[PDB]
């Protein structure tokens, strides 16, 4: 993703070190950071910049050039200010090496969370970052030890930039950290002729590594006149193509007695299409909850595959599912399907998770879902 004049503009507005102090841009390339600091603030700081292609490397004579793997590159010096773009995404043994290098690796996790980790450790006490990084660690679990680090090695600003790129299905944030522990403070931004205008939207001065969301007076109005769902229902993930592939009784010619794999493109917002066959699997309805029992029971079913919304339904027939999220309530618990499909697929309940988790990520997932409000008279625990 290439990084546009007006948000590297923003960036050095956010951006300070004392005179003399050393800036450093991790994967610098012809180094742009290095560049619109040194035309904002001055040339009195010492230039660095790290790049691994030798081929990449195009600095001006003013800086210093190094020709390293970041992630694996100690310098033995620390720095005053760190800004920059990191590389997104995922990558064996030079991974393996950097799991074992870096504390905040979990899951898949990415390299944006590494150069983070690793910026912050060359930081001289109350040193400054500023990076602009996708915004799927304010709610992921992959990041949640990124975020517990964060928390505890300094204060955190996060400033929400969007789909700034001109690739559409990123959503950026500019972090600002300071080595001086001290909370975390969420902005909102602007965007305008000029570039972009900040507007503190909260803070939380005790932050120990939540899940970041943009809180309202009505969000939390209506997430203590209610239960979570993850309280009333236990979520379930379905069986996979090939485990349906593997299992003798599944066919992909229709026949008598043979009912469709539903998938996601059968779930409606309060109905399901029974008709329609998106998966090309077929198979008897009864040999189901030999993949998953809860296959034979009636439940609720709500996506993961439709976005950042909900949409849900009862499946009243218990047809095998390929994917979805699926709730079996937990025992006591006694609830009103209708009503409860009705609250759930509200314009009430839509704006509530539009307005939390706007586009952080491109689909609901679980720590989303099990906290969702179920007002008192849908469902209760005896
Ligand atoms: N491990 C590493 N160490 C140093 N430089 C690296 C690096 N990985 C990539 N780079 C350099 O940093 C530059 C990539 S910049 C990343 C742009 C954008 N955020 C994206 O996701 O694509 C390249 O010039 C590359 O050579």
């Amino acid at each position: 993703v290439e990084t546009p004049p007006e948000v590297v503009d923003f960036m050095v507005s956010l951006a300070e070190a004392p005179r003399g102090g050393r800036v450093l841009e991790p994967a610098c390339a012809h180094g742009p950071f290095l560049r619109a600091f040194r035309e904002a603030h001055g040339t009195g700081y010492r230039f660095v910049g790290v790049e691994i292609d030798p081929k990449a490397l195009d600095l001006p004579p003013w800086a210093e050039g190094i020709l390293a793997d970041f992630l694996l590159w100690e310098p033995g010096e620390a720095f005053d200010l760190i800004l920059g773009n990191p590389p997104y995404g995922i990558v064996k043994a030079v991974k393996d090496l950097y799991k074992k290098a870096f504390s905040t690796w979990k899951g898949k996790y990415n390299l944006y969370g590494a150069f983070l980790e690793k910026a912050v450790r060359l930081l001289k006490p109350g040193g400054v970052l500023v990076f602009v990084v996708p915004a799927t660690w304010l709610v992921l679990e992959d990041f949640a030890l990124l975020r517990e680090f964060l928390a505890r090695e300094g204060k955190t600003s996060v400033y929400y930039l969007g789909e700034v790129f001109p690739q559409k299905k990123v959503s950026a944030v500019v972090i600002r950290f300071q080595k001086s522990g001290k909370g975390l403070s969420l902005w909102d931004t602007q965007e305008s002729e000029s570039g972009f205008t900040p507007i503190l939207w909260a803070e939380y001065p005790h932050w120990e590594g939540e899940i970041i969301r943009f809180e309202t007076e009505e969000t939390r109005k209506l997430e203590i006149s209610g239960m979570p769902l993850g309280d009333l229902f236990h979520i379930r993930f379905a069986a996979r193509s090939p485990e349906f592939k593997k299992h003798p009784a599944v066919r992909k010619e229709p026949g008598p007695g043979l009912v469709p794999v539903l998938t996601g493109r059968n779930l409606k917002p309060g109905w399901v299409d029974y008709e329609k066959n998106h998966s090309g699997l077929w198979m008897p309805k009864e040999r189901a909850k030999e993949l998953r029992d809860f296959y034979a029971t009636p439940h609720l079913v709500v996506a993961h595959t439709k976005g950042t919304r909900v949409v849900a339904a009862w499946d009243e027939r218990a047809y095998p599912w390929r994917e979805e999220f699926h709730l079996l309530p937990k025992e006591g618990v006694r609830l009103d399907p209708s009503t409860l499909v009705q609250w759930l697929n509200s314009e009430a309940m839509q704006k509530h998770v539009r307005t939390l988790y706007r586009d952080f990520v491109p689909h609901l997932t679980l720590r989303m879902l099990e906290r969702l409000p179920v007002r008192r008279e849908y469902g209760f625990h005896t």
